[PDB]
DNA sequence: GTTCCAATTGGAA
DNA sequence: GTTCCAATTGGAA
């Protein structure tokens, strides 16, 4: 059987397989891997933690970008710091630079597109 | 006619009666601390932690920024990881942080004398 | 010695 | 369908 695991009180879930195989040793790590199996990369491209705008570019043409699923996002912070005994600004920290990441990734699969 | 403690390997020293009050329960304001302590405001807001400029600001041209003392920056480090259990990157970004809002202040006492 | 925060960036390893 | 880093910013609190 393919056993889902909750892990968080939303009920935001990843396959067992995902889940045991993490290294919850590596907050980053842990994270990213969580993110990549509940979101997928275009999601995680073009959404921000808090879908805030970066202070440092305002008033510019930026897209702006919206927040990560709530729920979601409050699950994997807290699966991830009650298994790596990170704090919270620890893990909110990973997803953003994830986002980031994938934001890259995103941009460089554009160019090609032309 | 002070003790003067060495607050890391590099012997960069404190007043111990400065050293004895830090909150060293707080990591940041530990670090806050120990900057003004060992260097000026002018040099704080003139100065940064690698002396690079930012990758997010290439195509403008902004101030040049002088690297901090490296071996008091190392001892700093140093002092707020053991008496925090802080880890290096949570004290080098509260750095960071006390460097870029003192150059915040200065900006602003500008403003303000003309 | 305001203090802390997160979005964006180029590029090393 | 990589991971991690630090400088800059406006603004909450």
């Amino acid at each position: 059987d393919n056993v889902m695991v909750s892990i968080g009180p939303n009920n935001t879930c990843v396959p067992a397989s995902v889940f045991e195989n993490i290294n919850w040793s590596v907050c980053s790590l842990a994270t990213r891997k969580l993110l990549v199996t509940i979101f997928d990369r275009e999601t995680l491209a073009t959404h921000s933690v808090t879908g805030k705008p970066s202070p440092a570019f305002k008033d510019q043409d930026k897209p702006l970008k919206r927040m990560l699923d709530p729920g979601k996002i409050q699950d994997i912070i807290f699966a991830v710091t009650h298994k790596c005994n990170a704090s919270e600004k620890e893990v909110r920290n990973a997803i953003t630079t994830k986002c980031a990441d994938e934001n890259k990734m995103m941009k460089i699969q554009n160019v090609k597109r032309r």
